[PDB]
């Protein structure tokens, strides 16, 4: 038996070979346990990767075209969920997170689940990274049988986070510098998305940053006005998108298909946005674009190193996070890394 | 021909013994030091708390004896989910209990029943007051278990590594001594601190001549000192207990025998790296410490008292080698080889 | 309602309350400021420190308040001294508790009980990390008592009587800061010599452009250093806290609400001319000043920064005045008139 991240205890099953995953992102973690296996054992999905991750998903189907023949239990969003379809996919386990487009730990999908004698484990990359990532993989090893592949990519993620923290544990809070991140920039109905104590505030934290939005917001998520943002006038601006290349929507464009030339211009569209583009920080040329996903997978790691180079540039100007990305997928994964997860501005 | 356990109690010796029943599974450590190459032969069943809470140095026997896992669990890891109707059908010959731990005590329903059965208990303690009751705990075992040759060679073994120490401390003054606070399974806990009082690890302080902080704030061997408190006394030398294996991303000190050193200094060090815990002198300072939590309960622990003697007076104990203590264990008493890493200095 | 208390807890604040509980009778300082000329009306019981260890301040509410010795003591003055049961049978509808001090902290089980009664609690802070805690600890009791007027109107007195110190001492850079030790309960302790590290007492230093000698020597908030490491740092400024009573012939300062300027000066010297002390620049020079003692845990701690900042800059704070504070905080807030004496300065 396990205890997983609702502090819910799970009887691991003797063999798994049906995964109902409650977020289809939560594939990312999936994908460090499967090797070249990654789609084997997926019985069912929520349709977020499929429709949030439009690029790393055409790479798989590229690779994998039984990609698209796995079910969509939903859309992006845990109301539109058909607990029928998914209880007629006869899952041995689901895999949900604490937070998210998917179903929640008091959600009556997971009482179906529990009556239906169906496992549920509850992971978080989301509300509390921090906390949670290593024991979410720990976890998800023991549950799905990858207690190897689980043990080296904590090994990996561990190492590689150290790398930052060794340094940045030891700065004190006067010589840090304010940052706020804007989460999914532009893209937003009401500016401005952003992160409180959790979520990407918990990269700033660790890369040894000083979230401006760490004593806004009570919750790991939630919105700080403009004025305010423009009134605190912080160090480093940071903006987090997923936009596809060629999708005339607002945001930054970064992922599998995005070369640094898009990333860079679509950045740049970003930063000259009324009141944006007198920050301090973007006319210092202190701003930068994160992939939005990592805002939930155990890749963030790849964050944390961009967050600490953009903090302190020439502590950690020997730091590649492209080479931990590299390091990650030839180890790990079964497609080959493509495009742009990260930028800085022009 | 009857012998007197640490409970007071008369027992009688059986004839032959070959179905011990082990109310600790973790008192294993004591049988293991009396059964040579053949450990599991005469164990009918035990408390789940060596398979549970030990996970690495039983999976180690396992490699080399895989029928350990067919020893039936009367329980998990607590003496209420003992199934006293399981224990005896497995028609024990002999039960050893501990006078405290996740097992049952002397006053338990259980040892009554057993009594109304006809099967002789005894109770051992190295958990309490290990000063007191080690040795008179091995040789009590080595009478009833009829191994006396065995207990009469680890006594030996025992007081000469620890007169090694207390040839030494023994003629320290309390003015010269280092406040010593021992965090027990450090991280690990709901509220910190667990620590130890007149009694556990606290025993092995006084030995190793260090002057234990909690010893006057706790009526028991057991209990808990607030974070605020242990700032407050400042002590000289902080050490943390743990057990965690390598492969479990819960809070604690990784230490057992599936831990390299490596492991054991980078999980020390985040249980260093604590608020509050990270200001103490002793921290900063560097004098800060590892040892394997359940040496709290085991007739190994005078590897403990030496590692607590050599960190309380390193100069003094430079060419004293707890390993080497380890290793002439295992070769004289054990059927396993001696693995991993049971204590650690920060970096 | 909810509000979030000093623990970190969130606290649904009561339709009415009319029977407040004092985890530590001292943190009657924080209620006196909300409840006007009913200090006493809505208080069902409190820790004893307060009667006992506070004999002056309550001699003079007892004088216009005769009631308040009716008020029952839940303890003498330490934790482990409070009768749950007695706590419980007074059932409160709301409990005020300190993260620190001589009453019941987040995780004692008393704190569990109430919660498993039913009945809110509430963690303020005025000991620990007074700079942080102070203002949070007045908004909460504001709005968990119904009384957030007077905790505002507090606040508000508050911050402009700090801010007139701040204004100065926050532009004034380290090497041009006197090195400040402060001896809590000075002469009264056994073992010499308690102070205060990063909390209490040194968040006031901080606050007043002092340099605390003992900020880097201690982990916590309150801790211990010895006479011969005061001695070699030998500060430019030493003050004494006390709060003895006049005629209490054991040792210590003597300040509080019955003590004459002489009585403060006279018992002052004597702590001033113990051995080693007696050798201090700080002592020899006359930078040496008493402090009321309970200041260390207490909303009223204001003053202390005043009076701190007009003795780390004489000439800079040269027309600011701590008794026209005192009397500003009497006047506008409590129900008893201001008398005795609160700090002193050697002749
Ligand atoms: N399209 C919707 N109606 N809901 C979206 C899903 C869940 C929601 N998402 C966010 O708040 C969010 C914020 C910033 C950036 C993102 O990518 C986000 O997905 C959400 O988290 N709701 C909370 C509270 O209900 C939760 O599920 O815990
Ligand atoms: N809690 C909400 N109602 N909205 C916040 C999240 C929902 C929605 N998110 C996305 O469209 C999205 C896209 C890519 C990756 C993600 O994680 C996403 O969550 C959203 O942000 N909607 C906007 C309007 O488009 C909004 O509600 O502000
Ligand atoms: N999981 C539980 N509910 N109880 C655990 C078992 C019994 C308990 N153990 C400890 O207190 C303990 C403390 C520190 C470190 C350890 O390894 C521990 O096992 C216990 O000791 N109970 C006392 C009193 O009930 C006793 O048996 O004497
Ligand atoms: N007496 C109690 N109620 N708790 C303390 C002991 C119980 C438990 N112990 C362990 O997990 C354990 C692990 C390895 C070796 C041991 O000897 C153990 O006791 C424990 O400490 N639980 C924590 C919370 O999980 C706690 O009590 O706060
Ligand atoms: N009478 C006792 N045995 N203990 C008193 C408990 C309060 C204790 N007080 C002090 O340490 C103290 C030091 C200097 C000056 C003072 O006026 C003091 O009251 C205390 O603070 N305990 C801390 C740490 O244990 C706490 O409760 O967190
Ligand atoms: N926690 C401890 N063991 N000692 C520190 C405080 C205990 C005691 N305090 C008082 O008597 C006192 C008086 C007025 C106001 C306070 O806040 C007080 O705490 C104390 O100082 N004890 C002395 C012995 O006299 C000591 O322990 O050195
Ligand atoms: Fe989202
Ligand atoms: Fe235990």
């Amino acid at each position: 038996n396990i205890t997983d991240m609702a502090g819910r205890s799970v009887v691991i099953p003797a063999k798994v070979e049906r995964i109902l995953l409650g977020e289809g992102r939560l594939f990312y973690a999936v994908s460090l346990l499967e090797g070249q296996k990654p789609f084997d054992r997926i019985v069912g999905w929520q349709g977020d990767f499929r429709k949030l991750d439009t690029q790393t998903y055409a790479v798989y189907k590229a690779k994998f075209p039984q990609v698209d023949n796995i079910p969509l239990i939903g859309n992006t969003t845990a109301d539109s969920i058909s607990p029928e379809k998914v209880l007629t996919l006869n899952p041995d386990i689901a895999i949900f997170g604490l937070s998210g487009h998917g179903p929640g730990k008091n959600s009556e999908l997971v009482k179906q689940l529990e009556k239906a004698g169906v496992p549920v484990v509850f992971v978080d990359f989301r509300t509390s990274p921090l906390k949670n990532t290593l024991p979410s993989m720990r976890v998800l090893g023991k549950v799905l049988h990858r207690e190897q592949q689980a043990n080296d990519y904590i090994k990996f993620y561990e190492d590689n986070v150290r790398k930052v923290t060794e340094i940045t544990s030891k700065i004190p809070a006067d010589k840090k510098p304010s940052v706020f991140i804007e989460l999914r920039a532009g893209a937003m109905e009401e500016c401005c998305g952003t992160a409180g104590k959790g979520n990407m505030g918990d990269f700033i934290d660790q890369a040894g940053g000083n979230n401006m939005a760490k004593n806004l917001l009570p919750g790991a998520l939630g919105t700080v006005n403009l004025e305010k943002v423009l009134s605190t006038n912080p160090d480093i601006y940071i903006a987090s998108g997923g936009k596809a290349p060629d999708n005339n929507a607002p945001g930054v464009s970064l992922g599998a298909q995005v070369t640094k030339e898009q990333a860079q211009s679509s950045l740049q569209t970003i930063l000259d946005r009324k009141g944006i583009n007198t920050l301090s920080a973007v006319k210092n040329g202190r701003s930068y674009g994160i992939w939005h996903n990592f805002y939930n997978s155990p890749y963030n790691v790849l964050a944390i190193q961009s967050f600490a180079k953009w903090f302190y540039p020439q502590q950690f100007a020997d730091l590649d996070p492209n080479n931990t990305m590299n390091s990650l997928y030839s180890q790990f994964l079964a497609i080959e890394p493509t495009g742009t997860y990260w930028v800085d501005s022009t």
